[PDB]
């Protein structure tokens, strides 16, 4: 579950990294950063896609990627950080 | 369910597209982009409504549209991407 | 329930409106707009508090106000828009 | 529960405050502010990490910290503000 959500999140972020570095001309790390803050809804206060292709892609990317990213965050905390903390609350 | 949430999400986005292109003078694609990142809470780091009508509309648009948009995202992932992935996890 | 969440959301937004217009010097509508996009997590890409008092207040405002605002959105959609749409799905 | 989530949220914010003030050169209050709006997904419309170390750290910080911060907000409202309001609804 967590492994598949992890793999799935990685693939979605790789696609965004390739898209923004190619179409929007961002350095790969900046494309990855933009993909991450976009799908987590944090957003970036400096950059917004400048091309129409970039705007359309971003719209579709958000709708398809938000659910998955939050599912991963949802499990990464409930099935990986909770116990590591819950079990660690046992005297 | 997914079909109605899909239709309902589309109508909400069409209203925002018409509103921002008319009152805030945005090109339609930019108005659609702003509507999408606003209702998904991603936000835009470059544009904020410049008119008071735009600010009031945005406030009301957020309260009314956020629930619907996330319900759609909630189903688009649970009832359309999960199985397509879950059923695909079957050896 | 919806009435109390509505009243409670209004009071929280009035406090933010008074705070930002006084301490950060924003016009009331801009202070209300900032309060709304902050508590809904949309954010504003143009304005961030400029004073240390404003930054501290914003931090506390977010932690205390986010839960309430989303509870209101949660009910405004589940107990006020769903049926109005659900009951309207009945042939 | 609320006490542990409170302590855990504080430690996560202290780490971000130390990181951004050191690597990104922000004044401590600005580093704390950035950490808070980032983990709550509000975002900041003015500042984005300028260094690659800062961008990578922010990506990891978001994935690890978002779940915890929202769990805290989730309990701070359900187990600390609801009753204080619910019990106060009793004539
Ligand atoms: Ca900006
Ligand atoms: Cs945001
Ligand atoms: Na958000
Ligand atoms: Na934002």
């Amino acid at each position: 579950e967590f492994q598949v959500l992890f793999v799935l999140t990685i693939l979605t972020l790789i696609s965004g990294t390739i898209f923004y570095s190619t179409v929007e001309g961002l350095r790969p790390i900046d494309a990855l950063y933009f993909s991450v803050v976009t799908l987590t809804t944090v957003g970036d206060g400096n950059f917004s896609p400048q091309t129409d292709f970039g705007k359309i892609f971003t719209i579709l990317y958000i709708f398809i990627g938000i659910g998955l990213v939050f599912g991963f965050i949802h499990k990464l905390a409930v099935n990986v950080q909770l116990p590591s903390i819950l079990s660690n609350l046992v005297p």
